[PDB]
């Protein structure tokens, strides 16, 4: 895992990216959101997330918002 | 993206493997099952799916049940 904020996510289109401690800007896909919640992420929110090596380059997967 | 059928699935721990016709088995987490609903999956049932690369080696990503 690793933690980072959420730089900016639209939700109509359904992806943002996730801005990380040291390291390039993270994709993140409205898919890899968890909870039962609507599937949207606000800028600034902060998240845990795993990093993986999707067809395009680094993805998020398992994307939780941090209390 | 493409189709494969569940090949198993253990509803306890939430995991499972998808069988693809002519190629490997593909890990799939119940993290990564779209859909509103408890994430889990019977065998045989039809999924579309999205394969990434993480720390644990290729596994599912964006798994939709299909009709």
């Amino acid at each position: 895992m690793q933690r980072g904020k959420v730089k900016w996510f639209n939700n109509e289109k359904g992806y943002g990216f996730i801005e990380v401690e040291g390291g390039s800007d993270v994709f993140v896909h409205f898919t890899a959101i968890q909870g039962e919640g609507f599937k949207t992420l606000e800028e600034g929110q902060e998240v845990s997330f795993e990093i993986v090596q999707g067809n395009r380059g680094p993805q998020a997967a398992n994307v939780t918002k941090e209390a």
